[PDB]
């Protein structure tokens, strides 16, 4: 994969990282808990599509579910496989910031960048790479 992005919702339901190819697409959708597990058995035609669609879907998902209202957190972390690929980085930033923008007047959004290492942490305690920051 080219990068990972994960999404967590509420202040600790559920947790899905999203593995994205060099075209922004989601090539694999991975739950981290149950409620996570639950969303992307939710989510249709995720595969090869862009991420910015996987995010809006993920978040629809959790608020029909009951996972997220307006004025709730929910924190995206990316970590980056290429670190010296810093076009591709650039465009994952400013498509971040579209993500936010458009998710600022109902959700409360906090998108943060960590790396492989910190990944591979968060990996061997089985949980996302943005709940590791947080925890």
């Amino acid at each position: 994969a080219y990068a990972y992005m994960t999404i967590d919702i509420g202040g600790g339901n559920p947790s899905v990282e999203m593995a994205l190819n060099s075209d922004y697409e989601v090539i694999e959708l991975t739950p981290l808990n149950d409620e996570g597990q639950k969303v992307v058995n939710d989510i249709d035609d995720w595969e090869k599509t862009d991420f910015k669609k996987v995010i809006d879907d993920i978040i629809t998902d959790c608020s029909e579910h009951g996972y997220v209202k307006k004025s709730k957190e929910i924190l995206i972390s990316t970590v980056y496989e290429n670190t010296e690929d810093n076009t591709y980085k650039k465009a994952v930033k400013k498509q971040l910031n579209d993500v936010t923008e458009k998710y600022k007047t109902t959700y409360r959004m906090e998108s943060l960048e960590s790396d492989m290492q910190t990944r591979e942490k968060a990996k061997k305690e089985g949980v996302s790479t943005g709940s590791y920051i947080k925890s």
